[PDB]
């Protein structure tokens, strides 16, 4: 529908004679403020300042409310007495906007115990357009982006296709369109892609790539690497070092009283401000302090002065909206954020990223808060690890399997650590320590015209329906025909398939109607286990020109022969390095709960999936060549 909704304002002027009788006034002087209110819109309840032993007090305060015309919105009056125990009530009165008409600009006087008088002025405009964008399209600076980064995707793309095999482009209408995904799984996830982007960004794979897009631990990486103030003249080279040395002190161990104490004390401003925080507030704190503790404040926005001039791919962030009563996970609904938006592509319903968090109604914001820092919506993009914290302080995947949509939702030396938390936010009132765990937000949707029905909603950690953040590129509007994928799932062991979440993708991607290769239920068996395969369209044409997907794996293959593509390890030292397993050993610091990273293990999870990056590329500049020639009809 459209809106029609309603702006009525208020203007708290001043009253006259304001007595509690001769007795009451010489036990206490009044020290009047007027509280106002609303019980058919959100959080109407406002007030004007009071004023210390004011009888014939001066407020002119203007308070506004969005209203639903199909509702007898009554404005509620209350003249109070600011006290030291409990304010006093002097008076109410009652008052129907249905009795004004649009534009209408009046000025209502009342009178309480026949004696006190206060002047109010009433409005009543017509409420504009909403704050929310209602479209399936790209956002006009998405749009922009494009255009601005095409003519850089062409001339990088024909660097790197050679003169040769990079005909087609000379003459080529649009170029294809490469996205990069990097999948959840922890630190393992992070050091993992850390590597891959080094790779990508050397080889100048990074340079044709219109997009990065990740859910969970990739979107570790990439909130540290776009936010990272030399970057993107600085690259993956020299951030990684940083990520390497932050890494390498246990992270858990920095939960100290004093520390969470100061974690406490920063929330409650935002509490305070009327959000609601939770566990995944102080998780995303903890994960702020050791990924960017030189700029904690870096917001969504901020990251947009890294694709100004699309001088870097646009980068993707997910997470799920979870609704109360869907009992499976492959049914919720999944949030895209950019630095220019966050929505549901699903419904065409988005807002700048300044929003997300703020009160709505209507669609119109009715109280805005500061932005959510970066580390937030980390918290809110790797709440797994907030929702089983516990176990943070028997793998996680095991942990998940089990886990019901009930539980997240409305519901060992280092467990001291847990314990102490607790204690602290109790103790704080912070949150009750009983609720969930996953991560809430002021309901964008509240009172939408035509889930509009509930005052919060539930955003949590998409890997709790799968690992791969198809759905943000699979958007039929970006049009991605090469996604360049790598995926950092734990397996059971190194030797285990690596297909099970793909083809949870591929099962959602049919179950929403959007283009996907089929992915063959034989190619492990007839391949075996390899660093990444390649998955062409198809043949036919039924909605054709699905894209292509080269899907990387994690699995430690020629890396153990050679340290670079070409050249072979030679020193019984450079073998050694190389001689470990992922999964397969019980012992192993990748697992998904792990944090700590010393050098070496920082080192090899990121030199293997460089390597692999690299020992590979030829099959990219193939799938773009091909691409390329798709893109001829
Ligand atoms: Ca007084
Ligand atoms: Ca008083």
């Amino acid at each position: 529908e459209h809106q029609y909704s309603h702006k009525f304002t208020v203007v708290v002027l001043r009253a006259t004679k304001v007595t509690k009788g001769a007795f009451g006034d010489m036990l206490d002087t009044p020290d009047p403020y007027v509280e106002l209110f609303i019980s058919t819109t959100p959080d109407s309840r406002k007030r004007t300042r009071h004023f210390n032993n004011d009888i014939n007090p001066v407020w002119n305060e203007t308070f506004e409310f969005i209203l639903d015309p199909n509702q007898e919105n009554v404005l509620e009056i209350t003249l109070m007495d600011a006290n030291y125990v409990m304010d006093e009530t002097l008076g109410t009165a009652t008052f129907t906007v249905s009795s004004m008409k649009v534009g209408e600009k009046k000025e209502v006087p009342f009178i309480f115990n026949q004696v006190t008088e206060m002047v109010l002025e009433m409005s009543l405009e017509v409420c504009s357009c909403p704050d929310l964008r209602f479209s399936m399209a790209l956002c006009d600076q998405e749009k922009t982006f494009r255009q601005q980064r095409k003519e850089h995707i062409r001339e990088s793309m024909k660097k790197l296709l050679g003169p040769k095999n990079s005909e087609g482009l000379h003459s080529a209408r649009d170029v294809p369109v490469v996205a990069i995904l990097g999948s959840g799984g922890g630190f393992r996830a992070m050091v993992g892609f850390s590597g891959v982007m080094k790779a990508l960004y050397e080889s100048g794979i990074l340079d044709c790539a219109t997009y990065v897009a990740g859910l969970s631990g990739s979107t570790w990486y990439m909130s540290t690497l776009y936010s990272h103030p030399d970057f993107p003249e600085k690259g993956p080279e020299e951030i990684n070092e940083e990520l390497m040395k932050n890494v390498s002190h246990n992270p858990l161990l920095l939960l100290t009283p004093q520390k969470v104490k100061r974690y406490v004390e920063s929330l409650w401003k935002k509490k305070s401000s009327g959000q609601p925080v939770t566990f995944t507030d102080i998780f995303g704190m903890l994960i702020g302090e050791t990924l960017i503790h030189n700029r904690m404040n870096t917001t969504l926005s901020s990251l947009k002065e890294k694709v100004n001039t699309a001088q870097c791919p646009l980068p993707l962030f997910t997470c799920l909206h979870v609704k109360p009563d869907v009992s499976e996970l492959m049914f919720a609904d999944w949030v895209e954020f950019s630095p220019y938006e966050i929505g549901m592509a699903k419904y065409g319903t988005f807002m700048a990223p300044d929003l997300f968090g703020s009160k709505f109604f209507m669609g119109t914001v009715v109280k805005k808060y500061e932005e959510n820092p970066l580390h937030f919506l980390m918290g809110v993009w790797g709440s797994a690890f907030s929702i089983l914290f516990n176990r943070v302080l028997s793998t996680m995947e095991e942990e998940l399997e089990n886990i019901t949509t009930k539980h997240i939702v409305s519901n060992n030396q280092a467990s001291w650590i847990h314990r102490m938390i607790m204690a602290l936010v109790s103790d704080s009132a912070l949150f009750n320590t009983r609720e969930g765990r996953a991560g809430k937000v002021h309901n964008f949707m509240l009172g939408l015209n035509l889930d509009v029905k509930s005052k919060k909603i539930h955003v949590v950690d998409s890997g709790l329906t799968f690992n791969l953040p198809y759905p943000l590129i699979l958007r039929p509007q970006r049009g991605v025909d090469l996604i360049i994928s790598f995926d950092f799932s734990a397996r059971p062991s190194d030797s285990s398939p690596p297909f099970k979440e793909l083809l949870l993708a591929e099962k959602w991607a049919k179950m929403n109607k959007l283009p996907f290769p089929k992915i063959d239920p034989y190619v492990f068996d007839r391949e075996g286990l390899k660093e990444c395969y390649v998955f062409k369209p198809k043949n036919p044409d039924m909605e054709k020109d699905c894209p292509t997907i080269i899907h990387f794996v994690l699995a430690n293959i020629n890396f153990r022969k050679y340290k670079a593509p070409g050249v072979p390890r030679e020193t019984e030292e450079e073998k050694e390095i190389a001689d470990f397993d992922i999964f397969d050993d019980p012992e192993s610091p990748f697992s998904t709960f792990n944090f700590q990273y010393p050098n070496q293990a920082f080192k090899r999870l990121h030199d293997l999936m460089h390597f692999n990056t690299l020992n590979n590329i030829d099959v990219i500049k193939e799938a773009m060549v091909e691409s390329i020639e798709y893109r001829r009809q």
